[PDB]
Order: structure tokens, then sequence, then C-alpha cells
């Protein structure tokens, strides 16, 4: 049979799904390890491969993005799990190789294939403590081209009163999430600052993995799925609605949970952003 991670029905994803809006022809890429298309439980669209190293985008040497993708978009059926926007067109855009680390000049390759085969949202479950200039030029060139661009906050954890939040995730122009578990406490890894805007699931979190398994990972790479699907899942009820918009809503919508140092509007709640 099918499960339901704790996650998806966290964030109230479900009560878009029974008003029939699952993320239908929201183009949503994966910006990552690549996903395994061979994977039963994934649907696996189009995409790209930018790691010199690693020509095939539809395969997954790491799991990072395998499991990041069925969180978005695990399909709804018979089997394993089922993800935000089951319905979200997905597309594997390698980014990170087998290690699940990369360059610099592969995201930028991987974020300008988003815009230029217009992706509606685009997650980046990565970052580093650094940027370049260049990678700020182009994820602000994806945002100002109308795409949502979910950025994972870093599991740095706290440092007294200073931000831990990665790049891109520290950019304005990007939405910075966190990690928080089944209770809405934060977890304990996850970076904090005044640039990080929401929380997701973040612990334990179950969905797909290479070879057609299923199995839990931690992390904010794991919380930032939940939103870029949340993102789908609005888009797909609010066709006209601009990513601008779409953030205004996911944020403002948000479960307070405490201190917005450690996270930020709170918890996303789909259902109230899509209302």
């Amino acid at each position: 049979a099918q499960s339901v991670p704790y996650g998806i029905s966290q964030i109230k994803a479900p009560a878009l799904h029974s008003q029939g809006y699952t993320g239908s022809n929201v183009k949503v890429a994966v910006i990552d390890s690549g996903i395994d298309s061979s994977h039963p439980d994934l649907n696996v669209r189009g995409g790209a491969s930018f790691v010199p190293s690693e020509t095939n985008p539809y395969q997954d040497g790491s799991s990072h993005g395998t499991h990041v993708a069925g969180t978005i978009a695990a399909l709804n059926n018979s089997i394993g799990v089922l993800g935000v926007a089951p319905s979200a067109s997905l597309y594997a855009v390698k980014v990170l190789d087998s290690t699940g680390s990369g360059q610099y000049s592969w995201i930028i390759n991987g974020i300008e294939w988003a815009i230029s085969n217009n992706m509606d949202v685009i997650n980046m479950s990565l970052g580093g403590p650094s940027g370049s200039t260049a990678l700020k030029t182009v994820v602000d060139k994806a945002v100002s081209s109308g795409i949502v661009v979910a950025a994972a906050a870093g599991n740095e954890g706290s440092s007294g009163s200073t931000s831990t939040v990665g790049y891109p995730a520290k950019y304005p122009s990007t939405i910075a999430v966190g990690a928080v578990n089944s209770s809405n406490q934060r977890a304990s890894f996850s970076s904090v600052g005044s640039e990080l805007d929401v929380m997701a699931p973040g612990v334990s979190i179950q969905s797909t993995l290479p070879g057609g398994t299923y199995g839990a990972y931690n992390g904010t790479s794991m919380a930032t799925p939940h939103v870029a699907g949340a993102a789908a899942l609005i888009l797909s009820k609010h066709p006209t609605w601009t990513n601008a918009q779409v953030r205004d809503r996911l944020e403002s919508t948000a479960t307070y949970l405490g201190n917005s140092f450690y996270y930020g509007k709170g918890l996303i709640n789909v259902q109230a952003a899509a209302q």
C-alpha cells in the first residue's frame, strides 16, 4: 500500500488534494544530484545534466536528489509514499555528482536551464557558507523571470546571534527554508538568521530512494521540497499568481512557531496559503 509521510499532512497538503489540486502542469526543477527516473513512484518528465562526469540526469548515484524529488511529487497510487504535489511535472537538473557535491559553475548552468525551459518552481536542496557573484546573478535572474526558488537554509545550527544561513538561501530573492520535526520543534542542526523565512518538516522524512525503495533522511534538504511542492499546489489552484504572490502567501499564512530568528514565519500551511 501507499503511506503518507507525516510531513505531507503536517503542511496540510491533503486538504488541497481533496479540493482537486495536486500540482498539475506545474514545472518543478529539482536542482540536485539527479533523479532515478526508473523509480516506480516517480514520474520524471525531462531534465539535463550539467555534471561533466555524469552525463545522465535520470540517474542518481547519491540518493539525495531522488529523496528530495519524492517529497515534491511521489505519485498518488497504490505503492510507496505521496508527494506534496503528486501531479507536478518533475525535471531532473543534475548539478551535483554522486558524492552530493558540485561546482558553482554546474549549479549556475542548471538554473540557466531552468529559466530557458520555463520551469515554475526551482528546488535547491543545497548550499554553502559563501556564494559567488555569478550565483547571485543567475538566482536573481530566475526570480525576476517569474520562478519560485526554494533553497535549503543550511544545517549549520546556531552560533549566538550570528546568521548561519547558507547561500543561495541567504540571498533576498530565494525562500530560505528551515527544518522542524513532527512536534514543530526546530531541528537542532537547522541554520538560523534573519534571512530564514519559513519552516517545514525536516526530521525523519520518508521518501523515495534509488532502486525503487524508500527511506528516511534528516536535513533542511528535506524541508525545502515541502515548500517547493507547496508552491506547485498553490500555482495549480492559482495559475496567474506570480512568484512574489506565492512566496508572500506561503510566508504570511505560515503557523507562527516562535522567535523568527529560529523559525522565520513558522510552519508553512498550504491550505491557508492557497485560500
